[PDB]
């Protein structure tokens, strides 16, 4: 009964004057995730990963 | 009951004067993720997943 | 019953003078997702992934 | 009763003078996804995914 | 009863004075994906998908 | 040059599943009053007011 | 240059399941006043302005 | 030079299952006033005045 | 120069199961003010006032 | 150059399962005021007040 799995609410948020500057030369860059949710039941669940090279 | 999975809900977002620059030379660049959410049941679920070579 | 699944609603956005540059070169970028849900059973499910070369 | 899978519902979005300026060289660009959502029942479901070279 | 797969309802949109550029050589770009759905029941369901060469 | 005098603009607004109920006898009741401007010279500007006897 | 007087802008809003009663009697009841605005020279401005008997 | 007076922008809001009840009997009852700006120049500027008798 | 006056911007706000019950009798009552502004050059100014009897 | 009065702004504010009763005979409620600004030149600027008889 009301169960909740990976949930997220009641965010507010405010940005007024930010500024993110990302140079990148062969790899891998994540920036600003936000308010993200997710249910992986048979498998590997990854938010905001980063691999360079393999 | 009223079962809820992977689930944002209630978001309120104000960007003002936000400057975002990205520069990128053969690799991976993942900005601005805001309010995603998903179900993975058999596989591999990845939210803002940056690889650059193989 | 009232079972829910990778959802999202209630979002307000409000965007003012926001300024986005994007210079790429031979790779992959990934910018502004916003509100997305997703429902994968049987598969791999990625929401804003970037590979570079392969 | 009443399931729900994959939606996206009450987005009030706002946009006044926001700049968006890509250049792309031989890879690719993915921007600007707002309230997208899908079902894959067999199958990869990906969105806004980017690949540069195969 | 009442099952919803994949919907989005109850947008709202209003942009003022935006300004968007693309120079593209070569490669691929997806831009402004806004309000879209899908169901695949067998086979690979991308939205906004964008890949440079083979 | 560029004189803006009451003015409402950009405004998105989603009501889903609201219920208003409003019971008078013998009054004066005002609800719901959403993105009215006005511009009064010489006179008495009003929005929404609400007198019962005089 | 570029004056600006009582203006309201760039407002998102959003309800779901909002639920509202009045019950009134001889007097009198504003509810509900969202993004208005206006601009008196010479007068009374009032908004939202509730009074019972005289 | 870019002159503002009595302004209001840059408002996300969002309501879920909010219930709001009133009830009067000869008064003044003033509620959810939100997202207001005005402008007098010469007189009173009242917003969300509630008088109950004179 | 950027002259500013009575300004509210940048305000984010969710309420996510708000109950609000107000009962009057012969007076007055004032709830719910929120992201509101005002400029009054020559007279009284009130936000949110309230007088029972005169 | 760049003045600023009586200014609110960057505000951020959630309320889950706020519970408000006011109970009033004959005088005066005030309550719940957020996020407001004025600016009075020559007069009185009250927020928020409240009298009960006169």
């Amino acid at each position: 009964s009301k169960t909740k799995e990976g949930v997220v609410h009641g965010v507010a948020t405010v940005a007024e004057k930010t500024k993110e500057q990302v140079t990148n030369v062969g790899g891998a860059v994540v920036t600003g995730v936000t308010a993200v949710a997710q249910k992986t039941v048979e498998g590997a669940g990854s938010i905001a990963a980063a691999t360079g090279f393999v």
